């Protein structure tokens, strides 16, 4: 993935979010710090905000990343199709897992989640930190082509006990 792409993961609450224009900033709920009056500095009343289920959109009134295209956000990820979640570490490294995408789903995990499922493409199974997906890593965007331009359809929010299952956070 391109350089410019990875510029718009963002460290953000306990996990992170990603640019998907100038304006728009997506994440994943239960990252999102509570309680606060200002987010990248700028106060509520300039920040349009909707939380639904897992997927938190914040729409900024001042152009906070203008050095960017808008890219289009997709209401789910192309079922069967193969996407890229671009994690980033707080160690430095670029880790984009390929995930194959599956259906809309809820499920008990340690609690009840709801968002896209998916199955990482990244080893026989996925457990632990070279392969799969590890606690800080909500909000990490899925991403795929469409053409030659990049798309954006969902956000990190779990995976299953053995790894091999993630679930995204989606729009609708």
């Amino acid at each position: 993935a391109p350089p410019t792409l990875w510029s718009r993961v963002t460290k953000f609450g306990s996990g992170w979010g990603f640019w998907v224009s100038p304006t728009v900033f997506i994440t994943t709920t239960h990252v999102v710090p509570t309680g606060v009056k200002e987010f990248f500095g700028e106060p509520l009343s300039s920040i349009a905000i909707h939380q639904a289920g897992e997927f938190t959109q914040f729409r900024f009134s001042k152009k906070m990343r203008p050095d960017l295209t808008g890219m289009v956000l997709e209401e789910g990820c192309p079922e069967g199709t193969v996407c890229s979640v671009l994690i980033k570490r707080d160690s430095g490294e670029l880790l984009p897992l390929a995930v194959r995408m599956g259906a809309i789903a809820s499920m008990r995990i340690q609690r009840l989640v709801h968002g896209q499922s998916g199955m990482l493409l990244t080893g026989a199974n996925a457990k632990g930190m070279d392969l799969g997906t590890i606690p800080g890593d909500c909000g990490a965007p899925y991403v795929h082509k469409r053409g030659n331009d990049w798309v954006v359809c969902g956000v990190h929010a779990a995976a299953t006990k053995s790894g091999n299952t993630v679930v995204c956070a989606v729009q609708a």
